[PDB]
């Protein structure tokens, strides 16, 4: 690197290889993400450029974005664990209630400035989500799928996780709204709480009727205009709706709530972060330290 120092490979993003790098200058540390493929649009130079002003505490800081030999690197703060790791770290015993709800209030916190600012994240997975020691968790990666537009792969021919996806982006709609990030954060709420992935499944239409077999099949009463998505057909199977009591057990009434209100099909209908922060879920909210081994 021209300034930096590659301390270690952090993984294999949907975009490109991650590292760990050290600012030889500055001597900070940060998270280096080297994007894929000939050319780099300046569509995205400018939209990225425009992510660097998004500055939040819930929001992963995009310190830089470098295009220099026509090749595209985006530094990131760097924070040391995921949500996905945390998660399976503590399967056995579970997140505790008072840092689940925590964390769920956190990332709100962090999805209502960036809808505000009409910047839509479109891919939130629990690898998205950071934390650190402090109890904090941030999201990473708001904006690069719109800036860098369809995202298909990541590099090394690796599988999509459908798991968190909206049912309208399944149903092919072309125009995405910040319901979609509600969505996949009411899907991460309800696997922190059970322990499993809600809707893992294995292909669009494994997750399409994933979701249909515990919410319902939709229809025009619960979903109007559902009917006439691209890519419905009137031969989906019509399954009946399944009791909140039982898809996150033991979670309680303000819980599921909440849940409802973050999984409704409708976009429209579905709870926006802002509204969903005044929920009675929340009332008594605190800030936990997490224990993290790192
Ligand atoms: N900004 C960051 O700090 C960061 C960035 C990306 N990324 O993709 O830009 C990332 N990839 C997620 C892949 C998970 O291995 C993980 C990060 N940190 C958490 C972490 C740090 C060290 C080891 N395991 C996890």
């Amino acid at each position: 690197m021209e300034n930096f120092q590659k301390v270690e490979k952090i993984g294999e993003g949907t975009y490109g290889v991650v590292y760990k790098a050290r600012n030889k200058l500055t001597g900070e540390v940060v998270a280096l993400k080297k994007i894929r493929t000939e050319g780099v649009p300046s569509t995205a130079i400018r939209e990225i450029s425009l992510l660097k002003e998004l500055n939040h505490p819930n929001i992963v800081k995009l310190l830089d974005v470098i295009h220099t030999e026509n090749k595209l690197y985006l530094v990131f703060e760097f924070l040391h664990q995921d949500l996905k790791k945390f998660m399976d770290a503590s399967a056995l015993t579970g997140i505790p209630l008072p840092l689940i709800k925590s964390y769920l209030f956190q990332l709100l916190q962090g999805l209502a400035f960036c809808h505000s600012h009409r910047v839509l994240h479109r891919d939130l997975k629990p690898q998205n989500l950071l934390i650190n020691t402090e109890g904090a968790i941030k999201l990473a990666d708001f904006g690069l799928a719109r800036a860098f537009g369809v995202p298909v792969r990541t590099y090394t021919h690796e599988v999509v996780t459908l798991w968190y996806r909206a049912p309208e982006i399944l149903l092919g709609c072309k125009y995405y709204s910040t319901a979609v990030d509600i969505w996949s954060l009411g899907c991460i709420f309800a696997e922190m709480v059970t322990r499993r992935a809600l809707f893992p499944g294995d292909s669009e239409i494994d997750q399409l009727f994933r979701i249909f077999r515990t919410l319902g099949t939709p229809d025009e009463v619960v979903w109007p205009g559902v009917t006439s998505m691209p890519d419905y057909k009137p031969s989906f199977p019509k399954w009946a709706r399944q009791d909140f009591s039982k898809v996150v057990p033991p979670l309680d009434e303000d819980g599921r709530s909440l849940l409802s209100q973050m999984l409704h099909y409708d976009p429209n209908k579905r709870i926006s972060a802002k509204a969903a922060l005044a929920h009675p879920f929340f009332q008594d909210v605190t800030k936990p330290v997490p224990h993290l081994r790192l």
